[PDB]
């Protein structure tokens, strides 16, 4: 099964959140978060309510402070099970400028540095066709997160980000 452990202090302590399935908000039950036990399955948490906010994906373990997941603060308030589609197919499309014009590049293997292998700095949209992603701001799968389990990303705000500063990318098998 799966499920997760919101902690308010560091090292499993003090007031905590259980949670089996997608919670759009904690906030009322937690008001920090500086350790996580995922007991099963591979999750999204997020800073603010509804998915929004800084973003960040923990496969099964225990996390005994927020750096541990690369948090950025000790604030979370919601989050969602990644559910990967059966059969382990990954297949993903980024495109250079936005509405999935400019080159188009098709790949089905993680990338550490898309400036390297694709020329690129930034993406601008992108299509997901098959399994579930993660981009990342940096190179070598750093930096901040997004998680890509939608189908089209018109714009780089579609998969949370204020800017198109995406640099590495990988399949979720986690």
């Amino acid at each position: 099964g799966t499920k997760i452990t919101f902690y308010e202090d560091k090292n499993f302590q003090g007031r905590r959140y259980d949670c089996d399935c997608d919670c759009a908000d904690f906030h009322t039950y937690l008001s920090r978060c500086n350790s996580i036990k995922v007991e099963g399955g591979t999750w999204a948490v997020y800073e603010r309510p509804n998915f929004a906010g800084y973003m960040y994906i923990l496969p099964q373990g225990e996390y005994p402070e927020y750096q541990r997941w690369m948090g950025l603060n000790d604030r979370l308030s919601s989050c969602r099970a990644v559910h990967l589609p059966s059969g382990g197919q990954y297949k993903i499309q980024i495109f250079e400028k936005g509405d999935f014009s400019g080159q188009m590049y098709e790949t089905t293997e993680d990338c550490p540095s898309i400036m390297e292998q694709f020329h690129m700095r930034e993406i601008h949209s992108c299509k997901v066709l098959e399994g579930v992603w993660i981009f990342y701001e940096l190179p070598n799968y750093r930096g901040r997160q997004y998680l890509l389990d939608k189908k089209e990303y018109r714009k780089p705000i579609d998969w949370g980000a204020a800017s198109p500063a995406v640099q590495s990318f990988r399949r979720i098998v986690e």
